[PDB]
């Protein structure tokens, strides 16, 4: 599945992994995360990730 960088701090949301410790479990989907994730490190919103793809 796909990975995606927060721009911010270089934190890799990786689907594969989920973020299980605040509540996403594996393979769920970056568009899947509630409005309320926030990075896990740096705290920055959804808003400044971008998905690692040509
Ligand atoms: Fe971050
Ligand atoms: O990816
Ligand atoms: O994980
Ligand atoms: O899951
Ligand atoms: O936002």
């Amino acid at each position: 599945m796909a990975k995606w960088v927060c721009k911010i701090c270089g934190y890799i949301y990786d689907e594969d992994a989920g973020d299980p410790d605040n509540g996403i479990s594996p393979g769920t989907k970056f568009e899947e995360l509630p409005d309320d994730w926030v990075c896990p490190i740096c705290g920055a919103p959804k808003s400044e990730f971008e998905k690692l793809e040509d």
